[PDB]
DNA sequence: CGTCGCGACTCAGCGACTCTTAATCGAAGGTTAACACGATGTTTCCCGCCTGTCAAGGGGCTAAGGGC
């Protein structure tokens, strides 16, 4: 469904064994959004998954 | 007697091939300037050569009947 999602990781691709919870907003029609963190601790915006 | 001028260093990071093994039924939707000679094939009959009938004629071979 479109709409802001907040997707916490269960561990997986983390750096020991740290979380990610990756804010991502899916459009009905559009290119996807990925506010997803990273074991820096910094919020990268993931546009599509294309870059970070 | 300190650092920094100047060097590697391994750490991260980024890309990327497969989804068993037989099977349940066959195809599958759009894109919308106009015209002109020329050289280039396409398609029909038309005679040329030749092929394939059956027949006609005949003879030559084979065989069957009659006579001494």
């Amino acid at each position: 469904s479109p709409g802001v999602f907040f997707d916490h990781d269960k561990g997986k691709t983390h750096a020991s064994g740290k979380l990610l919870f990756a804010a991502r907003v899916i459009p009905y029609r559009g290119s996807w959004l990925d506010f997803e963190f990273d074991a820096k601790d910094i919020v990268y915006v993931r546009i599509d998954r294309r870059r970070k």
